């Protein structure tokens, strides 16, 4: 079997991407944030504290003939940005773009942090990291991908995120019409539960490529590109007037500047991020200082190839018994 679904940016800055997902019988369609950096499928629901819901579409298990409460199971998650949510667990039928999984753990939010309440466009998250990170207790649950793996034609999914435009998540097949050239595959470590890999170096604009190993995770659920302080300083040094701002919390630059591209290495291949992808606009309405899409990972503890980097490529998440990541230009 295969599945294919369109994913759409939630705003004009590509801060996140939502993908419609059918849950329950009859279908309740929710727009979820597909997150390869986490492993919980959780939704706003009829159980969510009413004051904490502001425009989101909610899942109502009581209206689904296939929903079953998972007795005694709870979940609680904290994300690297300080957001958090928690609740109880149902099993139900979940379909993504024609691909159906029965008995998927659907985690019903009873409490969500303020950042989720304020994001009216995101109805929940669909985790696509490895199932060892799932937070359901006392019985850990599998991700949608892990549950679908056996019935997929190929145990893969692909992310084709658009720049200010819709894109595609495919499950079970690789669309050879969606990229140019060849796909370069690189080894993945699952030891931390992430799609963790090693980039072979970088270049700024038309500069010399610096060969150097950068270990990081491929994370569709993170907006920006977080890299070591040395790399990030080398990039922003090429932008006139750019500086790291403690009050703002990262590098900013004059909105009138033109940004250089950023290249990162995948084995012997190169993925080029156009400079326009790194512009995240004014720090406040009307400001002439703009926020940069490449920031330091120093305070985070791990390097993160977020949407800024991934949307410049066609990305294969190969969930074979030895997992790999594939990158191609597009
Ligand atoms: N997108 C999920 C996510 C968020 C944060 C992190 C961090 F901060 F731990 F790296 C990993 C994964
Ligand atoms: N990295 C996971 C994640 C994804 C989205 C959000 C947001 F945008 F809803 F705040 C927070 C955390």
């Amino acid at each position: 079997s295969t599945g294919s679904a369109t994913t759409t940016p939630i705003d004009s800055l590509d801060d996140a991407y939502i993908t419609p997902v059918q849950i329950g019988t009859p279908a309740q369609t929710l727009n979820l944030d597909f997150d390869t950096g986490s492993s919980d499928l959780w939704v706003f629901s009829s159980e969510t504290t009413a004051s904490e819901v502001d425009g989101q579409t909610i899942y109502t298990p009581s209206k689904s003939t296939t929903a079953k409460l998972l007795s005694g199971a709870t979940w609680s998650i904290s994300y690297g940005d300080g957001s958090s949510s928690s609740g109880d667990v149902y099993t139900d039928t979940v379909s993504v773009g024609g691909l159906t999984v029965t008995g998927q753990a659907v985690e019903s939010a009873k409490k969500v942090s303020s950042s989720f309440t304020e994001d009216s466009t995101i109805d929940g998250l669909l985790g696509l990291a490895f199932s060892t990170l799932n937070t359901v207790s006392p019985t850990q649950q599998k991700t949608f991908f892990d549950n679908a793996k056996a019935s997929l034609d190929s145990p893969v999914f692909t992310a084709d995120l658009g720049y200010h435009a819709p894109g595609t998540y495919n499950f079970g097949f690789i669309d050879t019409t969606a990229y140019t050239g060849s796909i370069t595959y690189t080894a993945v470590s699952t030891k931390q539960g992430f799609w963790e890999w090693t980039s072979t170096g970088y270049a700024v604009g038309s500069g010399t490529f610096k060969s150097t190993s950068i270990d990081g995770i491929a994370d569709t659920g993170t907006t920006l590109l977080y890299l070591p302080a040395t790399v990030v300083s080398a990039y922003w040094a090429q932008v006139s007037g750019a500086k790291s701002s403690s009050s703002v919390g990262g590098y900013v630059f004059p909105c009138s500047a033109t940004l250089p591209s950023f290249t990162f290495g995948v084995g012997s291949a190169r993925i080029v991020i156009p400079g326009d992808y790194i512009d995240f606009g004014p720090i406040s309405t009307g400001s002439s200082s703009c926020f940069g899409g490449i920031q330091s990972s120093a305070g985070i503890g791990i390097n993160i190839f977020g949407d800024v980097a991934l949307k410049a490529a066609f990305v294969v998440f190969n969930g074979a018994t030895t997992p790999t990541l594939g990158f191609a230009s597009k």
